[PDB]
């Protein structure tokens, strides 16, 4: 084809980072956005790849992730500019043979990097992979502001504000039935937290990490989303009802279960709690 | 005339679905909308319909709603993207002569379907052709941010929301002096939830599933929304007040009924409490 | 000159109500613009004029605005369509020689009128320029989300909500020294709102409407506009102060009066309570 | 090179104050932002230059910035229209050989003259050449609402602001691990002020103006911009979470050095209090 800025992927790159960024769920560089791709993906572009690819080592090996095409958001890049210049802010990466470093076939110009919580992204796309058998192909960061208020107030745990967000809009359980996973504080960018992230992505699909942001997974960049904004959706919601006082009426246990009998899901059953 | 997308109901969608993204009110799928048109509207762009229409079973029997068009919104399809490909998010059916089942006459690619809150919408049509004597050909529903947090905190009762709601905005006892009507949360997707809003469409032009989102009908696109933006700014000031510790004054029973004489409306009556 | 729908004032008035949608205060038809015009302004565009303008009388004769020309919102309009349609939207009317009615010469399309507010303008107008030895040729009408929210909670005195607003933003006592003129709930549309707005305008550029809006008057668009966001904006931060629990520490009367003398202005006397 | 509107600098300045303006921080003409820029910056543009650069003393002799150029924002001027009129809304000015006063080589038309903070960007751009060797480029001045609504509320300190600041999102003692200084409030424009800004600048890139806004520095427009933006972000939660009520769980003071050694930063001690 032709320019690979006009591919499917890199679009989908755009907008998803532009629509977050107006959302404002990611100033600075706060937030983050990987995308597994096939070679099929990005081989009709190969005269737009760099012809000295720079390699950069991961922080651990990844053997399942071995010859695995990806298109990420680079290092204290701005999700503001990736459509002002999506060459310098996202880049094509491939993972190597050995699943122990990537070489960066695209983008990332001016000698940048991907994310530094490419540990957090590459482990959990790897689980989900996993969870999914290959569905998945998404991971997206991103510093939601009412999720990361709730999570000053509300018991961190996974039941807890799994059923809680579940209450603050009546899709939650049927568009996140496995619940949302929640992580103690940890230094970001690190192994640990990418490990702990990768952990709680066996089940969830979403996860918390207090007093910093949300991170999701899913087979598509508007799933993943969109899964991400139903979240922030309900804690938008959830705040707004603290912030009146707290709830005198809601959505009950039996009518959550009656909910999930109707579209066919298994709502996590320790959240359903009461 | 040339591309049904640039006809004047396909653009309206357009706009009305943008605006309500915009508005932040529907994210992921959340959010459908259906307009009613008459077969002189679509006419004109025979050349762009589909030559094999997809024929898809109505969950029940609608009779009055026989032989008509409407153009409406997919199912798990994004508000958001509407703008970006109206034919894979919109659809243009038709109901057949029984009123049993609608073919897709354009639109709604890639096998999607109509929205599944198609009988809420549906139905309640039916109602509002009845109770306006033709006159409505829009309902709309949106997850309106505040109006849904309102419903967690104030006794969910039609007058009890009626009359804060007036109390919310000056005009809103103008624009709905039939007031909001309010159901007990029920299973979205279903027959009955659809019922239940078509009773309440009887007379109120606004109903509120709490816990959910907002219903709404309207005579144009531009009135509907406008509607459910004047219900969910009233809601936005509610919320601002509540969360400030309450009202110390108010629009009094009195100013109520005045601001009713003068704009010639008769004004919910069970809602002038107090 | 060309188009007029490309002169300066009706660009103006497409920038104002679409600043103003956007900015959430103009949701449905809710709120109100007018621009006062000199012959000169219009003179420019006559093969634009409608050749058999239509004729409206006015609620009551306003002698000192014979033969003035204005560029109006129209009732039951919205802002948000104005950038869309301005002829639809927005309409050129000509006080004739007693002051006793108008002819629209261009615009308010499809027997469109202007806001049924034209009285609070006008009358408002009519003292803004006694005030102002003719400077001030805009008057506005907002939704203000936070100034609404806000009067169901602060006492509803002008001295009250100017010391506020005042100490809302440090700004604020410089752009409107005058203070915030406040009024009792009155039935809108009426000649009596606009005379008891036209009252409050003989001294203050901004005028609240109890659980309704907010008036302004300026010189030109923007600084009527920005007039009015300034105030919005220190409503805003109140709100949210208010919310947490309210003021630990805030702007003191001297601070206050000292920032008056910095700036040169005399601040309304009365507001300096405390 | 062309046109000087074109430039990497105006289009910086542009993008800047639009997306200030698109926050919602710079109602009216609250706000203002200078960028150093090296003479060979604008030497492409000599034929862009006005012929009788407009000179204007300064408030204070400031001999480092002696044949310095900037641009700057304009007195009075709107960040909204910035991005409609660059030439009469920002202003390219060169301070001259004795840093007594500067010629308007570039814009502000109409007789406009630079902001009237001026004082407060060139005595701080002053101290942040000194603190970081020539690094930071950048004062940028805005109304950041949550942030000035917290100032009515915390106590109005470095170490409190700075620490709450922190806890309110991970990235924060990264992003300004030097902390958020703060001021008394003291009146706006006044060489007083200026000075007392630029003190608090000789460690923190933040400064705060109690019930006004919030003063920043940085090397970069993005950089700067990005730096209000986490800490306006990280307000923006604490308003949310103490609007709820307060804190029950928070990041530790240990989890914050953890996060400093790991980024390789020194954070403010006396903020790591508790
Ligand atoms: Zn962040
Ligand atoms: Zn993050
Ligand atoms: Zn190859
Ligand atoms: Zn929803
Ligand atoms: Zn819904
Ligand atoms: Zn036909
Ligand atoms: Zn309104
Ligand atoms: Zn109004
Ligand atoms: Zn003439
Ligand atoms: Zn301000
Ligand atoms: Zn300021
Ligand atoms: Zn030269």
């Amino acid at each position: 084809m032709q320019n690979i800025t006009q591919s499917w992927f890199v679009q989908g790159m755009i907008k998803a980072t532009t629509d977050a960024w107006l959302k404002g769920w990611d100033e600075r560089n706060g937030g983050n956005l990987t995308l597994r791709l096939d070679d099929a993906d990005i081989a009709p572009y190969h005269d737009n790849f760099h012809q000295q690819p720079r390699y950069i080592p991961l922080s651990q090996p990844m053997p399942l992730l071995a010859n695995t095409p990806f298109i990420v958001t680079g290092s204290g890049k701005f999700f503001r500019n990736v459509q002002l210049d999506p060459a310098a802010n996202l880049g094509i990466v491939k993972v190597d043979s050995d699943g122990a470093g990537y070489h960066i076939l695209w983008g990332l110009t001016n000698e940048a990097v991907p994310t530094s919580e490419l540990p957090a992204h590459f482990l959990s796309h790897c689980e989900r992979i996993k969870a999914t058998n290959g569905k998945d192909r998404v991971i997206m960061h991103c510093h939601a502001t009412n999720l990361i208020a709730l999570t000053y107030v509300l018991e961190n745990d996974t039941a807890v504000f799994t059923r809680q967000l579940w209450e603050g809009s009546t899709e939650c359980l049927v568009v996140f039935p496995d619940g949302v996973g929640i992580l103690p504080w940890m230094v970001p960018g690190t192994d640990a937290i990418g490990q702990a992230t990768a952990q709680e992505m066996q089940k969830h699909s979403l996860v918390l990490w207090p007093f910093h942001g949300v991170f999701g997974s899913g087979p598509t960049l508007d799933e993943t989303f969109g899964l991400i904004d139903t979240a922030e959706k309900s804690a938008q919601v959830l705040v707004k009802v603290y912030s009146m006082g707290g709830m005198w009426q809601t959505i009950s246990r039996e009518e959550l279960i009656a909910l999930g009998k109707r579209f066919g899901v298994t709502p996590l059953a320790s959240a359903l709690s009461l």
